[PDB]
RNA sequence: GGGCGUUAAGUUGCAGGGUAUAGACCCGAAACCCGGUGAUCUAGCCAUGGGCAGGUUGAAGGUUGGGUAACACUAACUGGAGGACCGAACCGACUAAUGUUGAAAAAUUAGCGGAUGACUUGUGGCUGGGGGUGAAAGGCCAAUCAAACCGGGAGAUAGCUGGUUCUCCCCGAAAGCUAUUUAGGUAGCGCCUCGUGAAUUCAUCUCCGGGGGUAGAGCACUGUUUCGGCAAGGGGGUCAUCCCGACUUACCAACCCGAUGCAAACUGCGAAUACCGGAGAAUGUUAUCACGGGAGACACACGGCGGGUGCUAACGUCCGUCGUGAAGAGGGAAACAACCCAGACCGCCAGCUAAGGUCCCAAAGUCAUGGUUAAGUGGGAAACGAUGUGGGAAGGCCCAGACAGCCAGGAUGUUGGCUUAGAAGCAGCCAUCAUUUAAAGAAAGCGUAAUAGCUCACUGGUCGAGUCGGCCUGCGCGGAAGAUGUAACGGGGCUAAACCAUGCACCGAAGCUGCGGCAGCGACGCUUAUGCGUUGUUGGGUAGGGGAGCGUUCUGUAAGCCUGCGAAGGUGUGCUGUGAGGCAUGCUGGAGGUAUCAGAAGUGCGAAUGCUGACAUAAGUAACGAUAAAGCGGGUGAAAAGCCC
RNA sequence: ACACAGGUGGUCAGGUAGAGAAUACCAAGGCGCUUGAGAGAACUCGGGUGAAGGAACUAGGCAAAAUGGUGCCGUAACUUC
RNA sequence: AAUUCCUUGUCGGGUAAGUUCCGACCUGCACGAAUGGCGUAAUGAUGGCCAGGCUGUCUCCACCCGAGACUCAGUGAAAUUGAACUCGCUGUGAAGAUGCAGUGUACCCGCGGCAAGACGGAAAGACCCCGUGAACCUUUACUAUAGCUUGACACUGAACA
RNA sequence: UCCUCCUAAAGAGUAACGGAGGAGCACGAAGGUUGGCUAAUCCUGGUCGGACAUCAGGAGGUUAGUGCAAUGGCAUAAGCCAGCUUGACUGCGAGCGUGACGGCGCGAGCAGGUGCGAAAGCAGGUCAUAGUGAUCCGGUGGUUCUGAAUGGAAGGGCCAUCGCUCAACGGAUAAAAGGUACUCCGGGGAUAACAGGCUGAUACCGCCCAAGAGUUCAUAUCGACGGCGGUGUUUGGCACCUCGAUGUCGGCUCAUCACAUCCUGGGGCUGAAGUAGGUCCCAAGGGUAUGGCUGUUCGCCAUUUAAAGUGGUACGCGAGCUGGGUUUAGAACGUCGUGAGACAGUUCGGUCCCUAUCUGCCGUGGGCGCUGGAGAACUGAGGGGGGCUGCUCCUAGUACGAGAGGACCGGAGUGGACGCAUCACUGGUGUUCGGGUUGUCAUGCCAAUGGCACUGCCCGGUAGCUAAAUGCGGAAGAGAUAAGUGCUGAAAGCAUCUAAGCACGAAACUUGCCCCGAGAUGAGUUCUCCCUGACCCUUUAAGGGUCCUGAAGGAACGUUGAAGACGACGACGUUGAUAGGCCGGGUGUGUAAGCGCAGCGAUGCGUUGAGCUAACCGGUACUAAUGAACCGUGAGGCUUAACCU
């Protein structure tokens, strides 16, 4: 059952931060899920300084004034933030008449809006399955009162577990789609093996200014705007880097707090690039307040997915707005989990990050001032060819000094190529 | 006036068609209720007697002292308690397994609980059916218990299931509408049948006299639509004298202009066919309608057409309308109710045809001629792919010689400027001209770090007729995988035995045709109940109606007649009719059977898980009753594993 | 329904070993259970024994294997003592 | 949790492996005090679970001993059956073919072995539905009444006041 | 229930849990009548006045207007205003419409009195259809109609009218709730639950288009939005098949096919350094995880292996088992119910029947066949089994690669699983082989020996037999092939793997190995061996009969077997080793008996490796296997030409 929830419809609203411990969304962030989703917002309701309930998620005289609500300002959907086991929708529903979705089936919703690459579809859907799966089950009552309660002769195995299967079958069958996928992407990932692979990736909330900063570095078309889900679908160009040249990038989608779970299950494909990712570069917001949380936020998720041991690079992007600092280099210590002070639409801070950048990949600085008489047209040769002269000063009788600078592989199959007897390299 | 009437042959039998009340054809329910029988099984209770081996624990208590004023404390010693243990007798059933047509309508074997107690048992007693009983389960109440057994109102009713017996000729349904405590029922009418009546009653064909709003078509309207319009109002705008306001709308969107379609519930049009009245001919047994006597039938399926629905599915449902079936046999599509052809009164070792076929199974063309197919297409299929091959129109090039290959040239500006280590025909970038010449692009591909080679575009020459395509089009390939065995022509097998067209022969059904019978039916003549005579015509059939019968048994008829020199009964035998049947005669029989025409019926059986009586069948199989075994010598004895010693 | 493996009350209690009216073996006393004989196949029944391993089997240690006795030694949580 | 749906919730303990279990945890889908709650000595032919032991349970089974199976003799059964000359493959078809089609194979006839089929036997589907079928209970279905409750009047008199 | 529109097929009429919708009244005027008026919407102008009120002027032609659904209706308006009015009367109805009927609709004219207009003439409810109830039993009112001895009266009818959401609307009655798991009765495939059957929306597999990513790149690999197919497995519908019964999930024995490929096998490309992969193609030969958890299939987890392939097969497999889940009665919890009661909410407990006729299956038989008869040896017509593979070194640290890392092919080894076969080894096993010993019994007693107690308990072991033991086995090479790679080579001067014609090419194909195998009804080969007698009548492919012959060979019985269920199949039957014996050896138990002698004794010491000894090896005619008899024969059918006479 692949079916869609739409988004873009008249609702009563319910939320409550207003839980005392836990907390969560000040109900704007959740406001911006309600925007991107394109919802016909209505109004507010919202109740009162509880533990959460086994009635209906909330408590009684609000759940009441919510149906009421409902009922006369005439809403296509009782919107409901934060999460809830099925049968809390179910009594729920008992008061009201219309579909009610937690966070989860909106986050859902609006993200099966966005797909548009195959994959993303099989890995939407599949989200949409787990959870699915999950509320029908007590659905079985009107089925079961039109069943007659008796005469299963045959079967031994109740029905609706027969439906429990046969959701099954179809995870199963998705995921066994998907299978072949991450094997595709893994054939692409064969050129990862080459020895050299630089191979960032980049990380934060969706309007991390993710798509922005992709831009700029790249020259390449990654629309941005204040949407949620402002981006989808990894995304290959690569990139300079002063000291392996090619420089493979692919932007990630942006995050939320706490984003579904079978979501990421089923998102293990596209941030299989992540995994591997010699790098994390991080942006982060610049005028949120909610800056510490969400790195907590985004913390939240990296654990889940492995290759939080990666080295990281943060960039506090949107410098903008706040004019923090002029850019800067900024050495955490020589070790560089760096700040990076950023304003990607302007993306003024670049200079320092690629620099930066330049210090924290490496393994070989060794330069060598290189030199021939005229029979260095070769050497020029290869140095445009693979690389860099660092610096090119020809001089007397065709003698020509050099500088130049490559990672040892370079250096070898050089050696070995050329006679080498020009011997600065090794 | 209008309604009924005015009107004008009935009644008693008798046979019979119904229909009414009764068991109304027979078989069959769960229960309902009344009168009776039980407590020997068990449940409970009552009196009265019995049963409970062996072992072990040790309360209270007692006795003696520590101990302390004493108490507490406490020694032992005895003392013998108890829904107590351990385990036989007796009780009881938890686990396995056999056995489950078993040895036994709950046993068997091995393991288990109680076992001096709310125990167990002898033997008698009392409680009874809407009642008893209940350590209560809805369990027991003679193995039967959510209300016993057993006799009677009892043929309880049964709108369901079953089945309902001899023969020919005639006719032929329906599976619908309305209503239905109605949906598998039944009733009124539709349809069949019979009997009576009467319009030339009707049906086809034509001709005339009609009506119309679907198909189609169409865009005013109805709503929809696309794009030009067009102005267009307008939130802007616009500007500025602040603004008089001008101006701008360059967005905005009507109204109307032009052209585009779209429609079950839009229509300024409007067919066929049907419908409907008149007219006429021929043709059909008045085919019509009215009436009276009887029905069943009320659930239809598929096919062609018109639809709804569905998924423009289903052997799907639901209507329209029509065909076969049902209730129709033949032939063909291999096998085929619902397709094509054709409605079997019966015979005939005659004939011709139908659809459909004709190399073999296998009936007839190895038919004629013309054209295509290269695949076994035929003999399973698409979007789609392509120097497959047939066909076609037209178009391009060319003997001033093209097309293919082949001889050679490939140019100067100028390595264009920019880029840059280097870019320059080929890192780019943008310019990319001018020249020469038949010829050559600042460039189509390769190459270089880059530079410089390498090939065509370009052409001369060469060579000598055709050459390059798009379009249309028949017929073919690619796409194209299934379950147990070739299995997607019936097979053999095909290269014509495929396929396209034309023609001739022939096969091929019960249809038709000749020959021969039989039967209705009308018919006019004949004739009178007559008979005929002639002729036309007809004769597949379940529900169901109608006509004729066959046969048994009794009664009349018979004190007839048949029979002992063989009646009835069995089993032969031939003779005979359209038939059920008769008739003849050998075998047994050893006693009775009934022409003829009447009379009446328990009157005709293959079926009901019919019912009794005889006998098949598995099979000469499984088994023969506890796995506590016998061996022997002698005895009688028709015989000795059994018995006698 | 039977010469059926079921049930049926009360009396009697020999030895030898052992607590014993169990078991073990015999007294007195009955009994060889009304079809056999041959043969030594699967399979079933009822059993006896296993190398290695030791519950991996299996719904589940079901079955089966596995402990017994006498005396002396010593005997936890917890205990309403 | 004998309570939970969700749910193999979370948590750690036990396991190499933990849908059970054990103990917490508390958003108790939908615990709660006589409709008794919380504990607990001992008690269980009680529910779940672990460890020690042994073990043909098994991994895979092997021979031995018994009684049936076999043959021989005597006896002498049943269940069931339209009729038998009662092959497969593949079609076909009241839609799962021994019986048709076309095709393939195959002397005549027992014995013991195996149980896929012969929609094999056994009993009128208990499931489901239908029927103006029945029974039994149920309660604020109706409609009746027993027992019960009020009141009259009679057996019922007397006086006063 | 009733009304309008579509479905509806140009008339009616026509259905669906098909498409839209209205209705249970309103009015004594919204009616009778004559007299007059005629629409919305639109432009200009104009006080508040405005987009939009009122007024003028035009425009325009009912797009307005109908008491409300809708559709047809509408200018002589029906719509509108105003005067007059009760025709919203009265008894009658030519004759029509649609109804099965009940019943419903229109109707002129007339009778009797109205009412309007001058008159013509207009009025028996409204523009039209929707606006509602039969029956009974009663009420109110009238009543020139009855009234039960007569006179009244009560009562009834006659006529007027009233009493209903009887709305499940043709209205079962004044009066009408649920539960069954305790179950029941008669039916049903006329209709569910299982499975098939039909179909493929769904699911599932390809296929086209190429938006894109895929570091540049659309097509190594992915493929967006979109299209056509295929499969007939998943979920569904469809209810034709079964309810006079087809047993249902999981496991457990057991396989069987497909190929839509899990490995191994062969190839194309690669984003193929090699290592490896990824896809694609070709491939069905074989092979393809034990455990944990839960009834599970799954799924998850731990560790493996080359691989842990898919799916079909009544979701293969209950007349083979299993009975944990599934669904009964017991009970409990939460929860819903006032309840009895239920719940797909969970927990506890809970009976698997069939001795095999047919089929087909596995063995193994007897009859007859094969042209005189045997006896042994055959050939191969056909059939089956057989098919896995790791891991190590050698090639060689080589080709590869900067390194790391590490090959191709060839060859050597050495295993897992599986199959085949033998006991010699290792053992297993051993109820007949020996010894130990508790209980007791008996043997007169005695130390001595037997009986019983699971074989009494135990101890080892021959033989037989068996894996756990041990050898052997799956090829090689040919033949013809796939996919692919080729040569040459034209049709089309060039091309070109193809048209011609050669070269390749794999666990698959056919052989190559083993087993089977003339019932191979085509009934075959070679070799051996045997019978070569007379007479009689009938029909003469023919005998028949006499008589006389009986052969090789067959058996029949018996001795027995490593042969065997029985059969069969061996070995032997006195010219003999087949059995049992018997003799020896061998074999294991472990040193006996009796006696001797140290010890009071239990016992011992020496007599002694003792005796004891199967299933065995070597030996031996002691017993048994005797001989007649019995089956079978007596010389071999015609044709046909060959060669010989
Ligand atoms: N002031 C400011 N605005 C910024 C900055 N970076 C981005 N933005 C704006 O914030 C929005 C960020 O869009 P986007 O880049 O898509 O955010 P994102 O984090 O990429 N989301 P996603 O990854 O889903 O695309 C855009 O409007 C962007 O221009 C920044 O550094 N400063
Ligand atoms: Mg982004």
């Amino acid at each position: 059952m692949f079916d869609r929830y739409d988004a873009g419809e008249q609702a009563v609203l319910v939320h409550i931060y207003f839980t005392q411990d836990k907390d969560m969304e000040d109900l704007q962030e959740f406001e911006s899920l309600v925007s991107s989703a394109g919802v016909e917002a209505l109004q507010v309701i919202t109740g009162s300084r509880k533990a959460p309930h086994p009635k209906y998620f909330v408590g009684e005289g609000k759940a009441v004034e919510i149906a009421e609500a409902v009922k006369a300002t005439g809403a296509s959907v009782v919107l409901f933030d934060h999460a809830l086991s099925p049968a809390q929708e179910r009594n729920l529903e008992r008061l009201c008449e219309c579909r009610v979705i937690d966070r989860t089936g909106l986050i859902l919703d609006i993200f099966a809006q966005r797909a548009r690459t195959h994959e993303g579809k099989l890995q939407v859907e599949l989200a949409q399955l787990r959870h699915l799966a999950t509320r029908l089950v007590r659905g079985w009552t009107h089925l079961e009162r039109q069943k007659g309660g008796i005469g299963l002769r045959g079967p031994g195995e109740t029905q609706l577990e027969t439906d429990r299967r046969l959701l099954r079958n179809r995870i199963v069958q998705i995921q066994s789609r998907l299978e072949r996928v991450e094997k595709q992407r893994e054939q692409g990932r064969q050129s990862r093996i080459k020895a050299d692979v630089p191979t960032v990736s980049l990380v934060g909330y969706t309007n991390a200014g993710k798509s922005t900063l992709f831009n700029r570095i790249t020259e390449a078309r990654v629309y941005a705007a204040d949407q949620l889900f402002a981006t989808l679908d990894p995304t290959l160009r690569r990139i300079d880097v002063a000291d392996v040249g090619e420089t493979v990038l692919a932007d990630t989608v942006g995050f939320i707090r706490h984003l579904p779970h079978d979501l990421v299950a089923a998102f293990k494909a596209t941030l299989q690039e992540t995994r591997q990712a010699t790098l994390l570069l991080h942006v982060i917001d610049a005028a949120d307040v909610r800056v510490q949380e969400n790195i907590e936020a985004v913390n939240t998720v990296l654990e889940e997915i492995d290759a939080h041991e990666i080295p990281t690079l943060l960039v506090m992007n949107k410098i903008d707005m706040l004019e923090d600092f002029e850019p800067r280099i900024d050495r955490d210590e020589e070790n560089k989990p760096n700040r990076v002070w950023l304003s990607a639409q302007t993306g003024a801070g670049i200079p320092q990050l690629f620099q930066a950048l330049t210090e924290r990949l490496s393994g070989e600085v060794a330069q060598h001032t290189l030199r021939l008489p005229p029979q260095e047209g070769r050497l020029r040769s290869r140095f445009y060819q693979l690389q860099a002269i660092e610096k090119e000063w020809m001089e007397e009788d065709g003698s020509v000094s050099l500088q130049v600078r490559m990672p040892i592989v370079d250096w070898r199959r050089l050696c070995k190529q050329e006679p080498a007897l020009i011997d600065y390299l090794i």
